[PDB]
């Protein structure tokens, strides 16, 4: 064990105990906030500030949540993507805070902490879990433990909670800007931006700031800051080296039904001729269209569009829905679409 922790930004070498990442008070305040086949996500408090902790078992031979554990080599591309996107908050020509911030990454060894099992149980009793109770791991088990800034609540879970379609406009504008900046900087495609992967949190900032190819602009917040998550299918590049998930031989991804989400996977494959290493930023437009579609058809707002000014916003979002598929990229949308003028 002769690697440094957290990409060289932690002085420990080799695996660390859970207690390195979750000292007793941080551990005691963990509450589970979500899950997937990968493992578990908890919210806790560090220095009076909420954070999210995502815990993924790696390198072992046996099944977790019905699937084999990834190796570190298998997970590394997504760690790289997460970090590159987070680093856009501190860049100059192409700058955005719209991707989830990555605080730290550790490789942890040990059995699962009993205090996290308690939090897992509470979630299972209240919301119900699709996962195995993570109490079967042995003292040799390795995990990747990622600490993200806390991003809030997902858009699907906020289906009935947003003020108005003005809020929807801000959300769409924030998403479009973040995707554009990542296109410009990293030739980035998200490739899986369903409404579970858009987070919303309160902000006291009235305007949010971004920079696209050296040009800075602002977006009225409507009191919310958007964060994009989930890079399972994402693609980007740096100095000509491409990191992407190769789904060219996957079958089931393209046979979904019952939501426009599942059409987007098929429409992506059409656009790229099943060649997933290429750059097709139209996929970002496809996802933004799916999101706009959710805003207009599945979201319900606390205040409807009662005045002609608000009815006009609604009409303009309907016009965005009808016209946006004729743009080539999130960059094209941001720079050219009337909605964002
Ligand atoms: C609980 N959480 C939904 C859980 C289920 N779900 C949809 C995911 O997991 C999607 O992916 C991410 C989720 C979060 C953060 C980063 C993710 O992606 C990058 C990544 O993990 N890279 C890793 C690099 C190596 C492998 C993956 N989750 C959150 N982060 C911050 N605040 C939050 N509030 C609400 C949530 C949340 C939603
Ligand atoms: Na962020
Ligand atoms: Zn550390």
């Amino acid at each position: 064990n002769l690697y440094f922790q957290s990409m060289g930004e932690c002085s420990q070498k080799g695996p660390v105990p859970f207690s390195h990442c979750l000292p007793t008070e941080k551990l005691q305040r963990c509450e589970k906030i979500g899950e997937g086949v990968f493992g578990e996500v908890f919210q806790t408090i560090a220095d009076h500030t909420p954070v999210a902790i995502k815990i993924i078992a790696i390198e072992g031979p046996d099944l977790v949540n019905g699937s084999h554990q990834k190796t570190f080599e298998e997970i590394l591309p997504e760690i790289i993507i997460s970090k590159e996107l987070s680093l856009l908050s501190g860049e100059v020509c192409n700058r955005t805070e719209g991707f989830i911030g990555l605080n730290s990454v550790h490789c942890v060894q040990g059995s699962y902490p009993p205090l996290l099992l308690k939090a897992w149980d509470h979630y299972n009793s209240t919301k119900g879990s699709a996962n195995d109770r993570p109490d079967f791991f042995k003292d040799d088990q390795l995990f990747i433990v990622l600490e993200f800034e806390f991003g809030g609540i997902d858009l699907e879970q906020m289906r009935t909670k947003l003020s108005s379609l003005a809020t929807a406009k801000s959300i769409l504008h924030q998403l479009t800007a973040s995707l554009a900046v990542a296109e410009a900087s990293l030739r980035f495609e998200h490739r899986d931006l369903h409404w579970g992967n858009v987070l919303l949190k309160k902000t006291s900032l009235k305007k949010l700031h971004y920079t696209l190819n050296g040009k800075s602009s602002t977006i009225p917040s409507c009191g919310l800051q958007v964060s994009i998550i989930d890079y399972t299918l994402s693609r980007l590049e740096r100095d000509g080296i491409v990191v992407f998930c190769d789904v060219s031989m996957d079958e089931d991804l393209f046979t979904g039904d019952g939501d426009y989400q599942f059409d987007i996977y098929r429409l992506m494959k059409k656009e790229n001729n099943n060649r997933w290493g290429e750059y097709h930023p139209y996929s970002n437009v496809l996802w933004l269209h799916y999101l706009t579609d959710k805003m207009l058809k599945q979201m319900t707002f606390k205040t409807k569009c009662n005045t002609p000014a608000m009815k006009q916003i609604k009409r303009k979002i309907q016009e965005f829905h009808r016209t946006m598929l004729n743009f080539s990229s999130a960059t094209d949308l941001l720079c050219q679409h009337s909605l964002f003028k």
